[PDB]
DNA sequence: CGGGTTTTTGTCTGGCTTCACACTTGATTTGCATCACTGTGTAAGACAGGCCAGATCCAG
């Protein structure tokens, strides 16, 4: 817990709320800029590099067989190492306010002189495909030497029937179904769980060997931020998979929280949004066991007077137990701070 | 495809209004053309080129 100011280069206007920092072997990379990419960097992926408390965003290139995906403002990021380390991107929101549904897979194809070359391959789904949506979260699951993705519901626009031009930007939470996506083939399947009763968005999901921990979130159906955490334990036999969910005591009511990993089988979460005009300022610690959980309240960081009164704040995860968050200014549009918690 | 029964009107009828209608000229009052100018055009992005830095290579 140690705040620190971070200066910026010339291209500060390219950062916007909802970006996604991706980490590949120590190097943190930027994605999800504002507007369509210009001739400064046609790809849109930037080398997120901080040195001497100073940010320097520089362009990056793709391979000769990649796919130039549009910048997304609320994708679903997750790590996947099952080989070549690679990330997964689903959903998002294009700069034309259009929701995407295609899955993109990032990967490092070549590198030299500290200059990487990405490989963005397109991935399509079959069977029970999910509605294009944002604010959701996807995780990976390992079971009996086999991988599988878990996609929880989020929010999206009106369906193609009731959507009218007088409410063209209305948003409703998607149905609380669990989607299992096989990355090797591309076949998704929708399951129903009686425990999942209401839609949830902007939540935080913790992944492990074979169980996903959904903690907190925001429900648009009733405008309530619940304080219940879920435990979706799955299994991958030779036959059809089986999913189960059990509610658990001791939840947390936070929306738009930023999660990061500190040690092996241990996570720390920072504040998000507690109420509409009330802002969560104290952090929480998540300690895992083998079939149990544990939450506690760490020492509150030495917040500054500008953050203590700012209404909006956003950020993401760098990867080395470090959080990069920003504060809006006036008319220098954002003030970006970093946070290290070992 | 046209018979009854009221509406809808121009007159017949001649005799009472209130406005209409020839001339001036000297003003007096309106109406309209003319002339040199006006505002709204009002922040960033693409590209080539010199410059060191540092990586790339040479030979004792």
């Amino acid at each position: 817990m140690s705040l620190q100011m971070v200066t910026v280069g010339h291209n500060i206007a390219l950062i916007q709320p909802g970006f996604s920092l991706m980490n590949f072997d120590g190097q943190v990379f930027f994605f999800g800029q504002k507007g369509w990419p210009k001739r400064s960097c046609p790809t849109g992926v930037f080398h997120f590099d901080i040195k001497q408390n100073h940010l320097k965003l520089k362009p990056a290139i793709f391979s000769k067989d990649s796919c130039y995906l549009p910048p997304l403002r609320y994708p679903a990021t997750c790590s996947y190492k099952g080989d070549k380390h690679q990330y997964i991107i689903h959903g998002g929101k294009t700069p034309n306010n259009e929701l995407s549904d295609k899955i993109y897979i990032m990967s490092v194809a070549c590198k030299n002189n500290k200059k990487v070359t990405f490989r963005c391959t397109e991935k399509d789904l079959v069977g029970d495909v999910p509605e294009p949506r944002y604010g959701h979260s996807i995780d990976v699951v390992y079971s009996r030497g086999k991988s599988m993705g878990v996609l929880f519901g989020g929010r999206s626009y009106m369906p193609s029937t009731q959507r009218t031009t007088e409410k063209w930007n209305s948003v409703a939470d998607c149905l609380p179904h669990v989607f299992l996506i096989d990355f090797e083939f591309g076949c998704a399947t929708s399951y129903i769980l009686p425990e999942l009763q209401d839609g949830l968005s902007f939540h935080v999901s913790i992944a492990r060997n074979d169980t996903v921990y959904i903690l907190g979130g925001h429900s648009l159906a009733s405008n309530i931020r619940p304080a219940n955490l879920y435990r979706i334990r799955v299994d991958l036999p030779l036959g059809t998979p089986a999913v189960n969910c059990t509610v658990l005591p001791g939840g947390i009511s936070v929306s738009s929280a930023i999660l990061t990993q500190t040690n092996n089988d241990e996570f720390v979460i920072v504040g998000g949004y507690q109420l509409e005009n009330q802002k969560r300022m104290v952090c929480s610690l998540v300690s895992l066991g083998d079939n149990t959980i544990e939450i506690s309240e760490m020492e509150t960081p030495d917040w500054t007077s500008d953050i203590k009164h700012s209404k909006i704040w956003f950020g993401s995860n760098m990867g080395n137990g470090t959080i990069f968050l920003g504060i809006p200014g006036d008319n220098e549009a954002f003030y970006f701070y970093t946070l290290r918690c070992s």
